[PDB]
């Protein structure tokens, strides 16, 4: 007479993958890793981000709250707070201490700027905290976020040590099961032999050439080509490194295997939820761009990696007692010198420095703009007061002078987003992404294909064009059909989902809804 419920549900988002990462190396993926979740799982091809920015921090908390910055409170990696006087880091955190390390910066973190609560919390609600839920991420806000307000753990990767570690809001000291993985040095292991393709390189054909303009650089190496030789020399010297190679996916997924067997994840009837982050897609797509080499490697090493990972489900766990999901935080742009070789429309986004400037000269005071970021402006309040100039007229003055800009598609006052003359679906977006306490003053759409100036090489990604808001959506598993729907969803329907697929209670600040042609 109970409630029929997997034994273990696991959240992968593999951090930047854009949709068509599916299928433009689809020739050349195994069968046991996202060619399984397509073959045996159900795949949704049409899911859209519904909130700008798209960044980290959100992605994380829309997919597990259900929610849009508006409501839970996580406006960005940043956000400017106009109470505190200055920018803000998404989980900093200075009333609690690192735990098993003595940097501060690493490890004060927690989830206490989250304001709703996630389908983990609401497992733990439903399951009276009888069940395991254990974040797991080398960032610490991918981490930290998914697993909720009151997780079994959740840890994260110290760049000082090369170690994972978390803080005193979960624990007062690392499990043994952590210092056990720890001392492995499995870092050290993984990029001992360098990086070289896992193919021929000859045959990524569906990648640009290796020596490119627009690609970065990685570790010591002066050329953004393969062989990466010196990789265990320069990983020594900077650990944090291995997040710009596969092997930072594979050190996350080991990790992973590590908490479910140090936590006895899925043994039981209570459902266990397991929540992974894939960082390192993101940091050689940030470094190199989509169209690299690198970055197709790195798809292929992780799907690898993925395929070993639900292998070790199968026998942990077994097949048919657990739950995947597999998303992603947002996509990427193509890099602007890669479009600008192959003629398509692109370009690029110090604005608080130069409108500033302008700002001094119309008004006559200084450092009117407090901060830009997320796309957004927001005035300093102190200056606006003490210099006797109104908001409204600072403001007017800025979106006139920003629709001048040869990046800038729309500008428009926060306050007035309803009524501004802007087509669906990126007027809702603006709305879902406008968190009065924590967003700024102004909200900039950029034209498509631009990006950010802060570097020139690699690529981002933050705005609502489909390359950044199409991500994939993969379920896999317990009380999964297979099959695949061209039917439009949002990334706010995959934590009412899985609500639904348990039985249990939607998060406290759901917009979103169950995609019921999943649920078979
Ligand atoms: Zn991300
Ligand atoms: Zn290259
Ligand atoms: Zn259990
Ligand atoms: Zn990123």
């Amino acid at each position: 007479n109970a409630v029929p419920r997997p034994k273990l549900v696991v959240g992968l988002v593999v951090d930047q993958m854009r949709w068509d990462y599916l299928y433009r190396y689809y020739s050349k993926y195994g069968e046991g890793g996202f060619k399984r979740m397509l073959n045996t799982g159900y795949s949704l091809n049409n899911v859209h981000i519904d909130y700008v920015p798209t960044v980290t921090a959100i992605g994380h908390t829309s997919i597990f709250t259900g929610s849009v910055p508006s409501i839970h409170g996580i406006a960005g990696n940043d956000w400017y707070d106009k109470e505190l006087g200055k920018s803000v880091y998404c989980t900093s955190d200075e009333t609690v201490q690192p735990v098993g390390t003595t940097s501060n910066s690493v490890g004060q973190h927690s989830p206490r700027n989250l304001w709703s609560t996630t389908v983990t919390d609401q497992l733990g609600l439903a399951t009276n905290f009888t069940s395991k839920v254990v974040g797991v991420s080398l960032k610490d806000r991918a981490s930290i976020l998914p697993a909720g307000h009151n997780p079994t753990g959740a840890f994260w990767f110290d760049d000082t040590t090369g170690k994972f570690i978390t803080s005193t809001y979960y624990t007062k000291e690392l499990p043994k099961w952590v210092n056990d993985f720890n001392n492995k040095n499995v870092p050290a292991q993984l990029v001992a032999n360098g990086w070289n393709t896992l193919l021929p390189i000859n045959q990524y054909t569906e990648s640009s050439e290796d020596n490119v303009e627009w690609e970065g650089l990685l570790g010591s190496k002066k050329t953004p080509t393969f062989p990466y030789t010196d990789l265990a020399k320069d990983y020594e010297a900077k650990k944090g490194l291995i997040r710009t190679t596969p092997f930072g996916n594979t050190l996350t997924l080991q990790m992973a295997d590590a908490a479910i067997d140090g936590n006895q994840m899925g043994v039981d009837d209570i459902t266990d939820f397991l929540t992974v982050n894939l960082a390192s897609t993101d940091y050689v797509g940030h470094n190199f761009g989509p169209n690299s080499i690198e970055v197709e490697d790195t798809y292929l090493r992780l799907d690898r990696d993925l395929a070993d990972f639900f292998n070790n489900l199968d026998k942990k766990v077994g097949k048919g007692n657990y739950l995947v999901f597999l998303s992603a935080d947002h996509g990427a742009a193509h890099s602007v010198g890669f479009m600008q070789a192959h003629k398509m429309p692109t370009g690029f986004f110090d604005m608080k420095k130069e409108m500033n400037a302008k700002l001094k000269q119309k008004f006559g005071a200084d450092n009117i703009i407090a901060a830009a970021m997320n796309y957004q402006v927001y005035f300093d309040r102190k200056v606006l007061a003490d210099s006797k100039l109104e908001l409204d007229d600072v403001r007017d003055y800025v979106m006139t002078e920003l629709k001048k800009e040869p990046s800038v598609l729309y500008v428009l006052s926060t306050d007035e987003i309803w009524e501004s003359s802007i087509p669906e679906p990126i007027k809702s977006r603006v709305i879902n992404g406008y968190n009065w306490k924590r967003s700024g003053d102004i909200q900039i759409i950029s034209k498509d294909g631009y990006l950010s100036a802060y570097s020139k090489k690699g690529t981002t990604h933050s705005v609502w064009n489909s390359y950044d808001s199409h991500i994939p959506l993969l379920f896999m598993g317990w009380g999964i059909k297979q099959g695949e729907s061209n039917q439009p969803y949002h990334m706010t329907d995959i934590a009412p989902t899985v609500s639904s697929l348990l039985k249990i209670q939607f998060p406290s600040g759901a917009v979103g809804k169950p995609i019921t042609e999943v649920i078979g």
